């Protein structure tokens, strides 16, 4: 995350939170969770803890859909320092200074926390499928 520059989750953090969302898989009550400990996320941080956290592996393909979905539709809304396309806030087409250039710039796209609503929406679908 971004904090008082950026700095990786730490990795006993992480490994924790692996932990914590297998032992409560595909339950509402991670999504909360999950916007805690993203506090301040870049997308660069959001993909690395997703890849982390790994899981179902078709849970995790709704999810990657569910993402480019609400890429292609950030696209139609906001066509085109640069700005930032959907797959840059998806962490895909950009790298992490670019991140944090959206995120720091006059005036700020915060392209961590767009982001974080599109997986979000992804979790949402996910705890209604296997309910
Ligand atoms: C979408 C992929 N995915 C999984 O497959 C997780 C998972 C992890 C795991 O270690 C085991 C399972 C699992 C599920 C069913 C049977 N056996 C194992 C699922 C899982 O259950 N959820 C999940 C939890 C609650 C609601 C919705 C989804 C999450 C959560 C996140 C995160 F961090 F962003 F919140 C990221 C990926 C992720
Ligand atoms: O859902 C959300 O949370 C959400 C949704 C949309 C936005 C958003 C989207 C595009 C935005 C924006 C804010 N602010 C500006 C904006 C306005 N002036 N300069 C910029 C800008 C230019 C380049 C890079 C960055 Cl970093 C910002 N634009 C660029 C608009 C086009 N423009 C205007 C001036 N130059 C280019 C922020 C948050």
């Amino acid at each position: 995350p971004i904090v008082q520059v950026h700095q990786a989750i730490s990795p006993r953090t992480l490994n924790a939170w692996v932990k914590v969302v297998e032992e409560k898989a595909f339950s509402p009550e991670v999504i909360p969770m999950f916007s805690a400990l993203s506090e301040g996320a870049t997308p660069q941080d959001l993909n690395t803890m997703l890849n982390t956290v790994g899981g179902h592996q078709a849970a995790m393909q709704m999810l990657k859909e569910t993402i480019n979905e609400e890429a292609a539709e950030w696209d139609r809304l906001h066509p085109v320092m640069r700005e930032p396309r959907g797959s840059d806030i998806a962490g895909t087409t950009s790298t992490l200074q670019e991140q944090i250039g959206w995120m720091t710039h006059n005036p700020p796209i915060p392209v961590g926390e767009i982001y974080k609503r599109w997986i979000i929406l992804g979790l949402n679908k996910i705890v209604r499928m296997y309910s």
